C-alpha cells in the first residue's frame, strides 16, 4: 500500500504546537480550543509556552479560544502528573485528560 | 506569545506516516530507515500499512530503506507487545524499541 505509519523513539512530551493570536494570553495547565485536521475542532491542554517551535512560525495553525483564565490543575497536581507521565512512560495527553475528570 | 507546546487526547498508537516509494514493500513488525527533522536519519518499526494518512499523501516524506525482509518480532510477541502497549498505556514506539534488545539478546 502507500502510507506506512511508523513509530520512532520520540522525545518525552510529544505535543502539538499552535500560535497564540495577538493579545491572547495563556499559561501552563489551561485548556484551549484548537484547529486540528482539515475540518476540525477539539479541546486541549497547554503544557508549556515557548518562543520556539520545531516548525516555521507561519505555517502553524492558531489557537481559537482559551477556556480557562487559571490552571484547572493545582501547581502540585500538575508537577505530579507531568512526573507520572515521564516516570511510568505514559503519553502526557493521556494522563492529563484521563486525569482531568477524576480531578473535577 | 507566539507558540506553545500542547498536549492532546491522542488516539491509541501515535505513529509517524511515511510514503512508500514505487516498488518498495514492507510488512508489520519490520524496521525501516526514515527521514526525520529538516535533515537527518533514524530507525523505526512499521506498525501498520494502510491506504490513507491524516495528511496529504504528497506532503509525507518517503521511506528510505527497509532493514528487514521479515518481522524481527514473532507473530505472538508482536500481538503481546501491541497489546501491552495499549492495555497499560505505553507509547507503542517505546515498548517496541525497548523490548527489542531483550527479546533478541
Amino acid at each position: 500500500m502507500p502510507v506506512a505509519h511508523v513509530a520512532l523513539p520520540v522525545p518525552l512530551p510529544r505535543t502539538f504546537d499552535y500560535l497564540l493570536p495577538e493579545g491572547m494570553t495563556v499559561k501552563a495547565g489551561c485548556r484551549v480550543r484548537v484547529p486540528f485536521g482539515k475540518q476540525q475542532e477539539r479541546i486541549g491542554i497547554v503544557v508549556s509556552v515557548s518562543d520556539a517551535s520545531e516548525l516555521p512560525l507561519n505555517e502553524l495553525k492558531a489557537v481559537v479560544e482559551v477556556l480557562d483564565s487559571e490552571p484547572v490543575f493545582t501547581h502540585s497536581v500538575w508537577r505530579l502528573l507531568l512526573w507520572a507521565a515521564d516516570y511510568y512512560h505514559h503519553p502526557i495527553g493521556d494522563v492529563l485528560f484521563h486525569a482531568l475528570p477524576i480531578l473535577l
